């Protein structure tokens, strides 16, 4: 209801939490971008058949271009935000769990949920079955109407609204699915801020 | 020297035989695109930081939003015309020989290559190693000096220069590697147009 109440929040991993960078490098000489230009905006200013099919050489090669991932705009803020209320935090991914403890830890966050708390591969059904966010209903005794799922694609949406619990996406700067989104925000440091202020006027 | 003297052709797979396809409508969804615009084109006339932000989406998301492969524009029409004049063919990629050779049925090119020149994941070490060039090479008894490696990413045309091959760059529209780069052609079609041209005047 008020988005402060909410005291048990899931995240997914990849797209809410990290975000897959890429080799600048590679990719500024593959397009043939001048070290004075952004990538995007350079891109965006050819004609436009270049411009397409350079994006579609981008899209093609994202997992050869692909350097790992770092923390969403504002992850690490929130997570140490909410930690810090003493709410109760999971995660539920499609990454094997080993993995997304590594990047949990890599990113300083692994103390902010239960180990219990952070579902892989093998801990849950794929989204957007609801079984992984029933299972964190379950573990922690709470209404899935008192829990809020926290993703960046359509599937988090889905598999909340199918467990019975709110749903905010972050990460796109808009709001594609209204009737699937109860919050929305930019990114996790929007949601920080609509979190602090929500209710509170 | 001149390409249509080059009778030994070795293509790489993904990105340039057969390239990723998406889910437009997923897209369209995501990024709020309206029906009667193009999706790129849409994106580009948008805010700078909309734009940026659902470009970045976009990318994050390509694996999501993948749904197997095509044909690269001109690709089969090459592959054919190729082997119509006895040309030999072969095949250097990072996929396993078994998704490469089921590739090729899909898009009717399986019968243009001998299997044995499909060089795959175990065939062959990491491009830009230059080994499988190499063992094509051998097969053939050729001088990899009339050989041609044709591909649309710097660790193809690196590979050839490291075995001693030709090179072609295809599926970007201009020459960003003009070292490395002995051909280049917009996509495979204007490829087979520069081979029926050149040194034919």
């Amino acid at each position: 209801m008020s988005l402060s109440e909410i005291k048990h929040w899931v995240f997914d991993m990849d797209g809410t939490l990290t975000i897959a960078v890429h080799d600048f490098a590679a990719i500024r000489e593959a397009l043939s971008i001048p070290a004075e230009d952004d990538i995007l905006t350079h891109l965006a200013a050819l004609p436009a058949d270049e411009s397409a099919a350079k994006h579609a050489w981008l899209l093609e090669h994202e997992r050869d271009l692909a350097q790992g991932s770092r923390p969403a705009p504002g992850a690490v803020e929130l997570v140490r935000e909410l930690a810090g209320r003493g709410y109760r935090l999971g995660i539920l991914t499609r990454n094997a769990r080993e993995l997304a403890h590594v990047t949990l830890e890599a990113i300083g966050l692994a103390d902010c949920f239960a180990e219990a708390d952070v579902l892989g591969r093998d801990e849950a059904p794929p989204k957007p079955h609801p079984g992984g966010l029933l299972k964190l209903a379950e573990a922690w005794d709470v209404s899935p109407s008192r829990m809020v799922m926290v993703g960046d694609y359509r599937f988090d949406l889905d598999c909340g609204r199918a467990a019975g619990t709110r749903t905010v996406l972050v990460n796109l700067p808009d709001n594609p699915w209204p009737e699937l989104t109860d919050w929305h925000a930019r990114d996790c440091a929007q949601l920080r801020d609509l979190l602090s202020a929500e209710g509170h006027h």
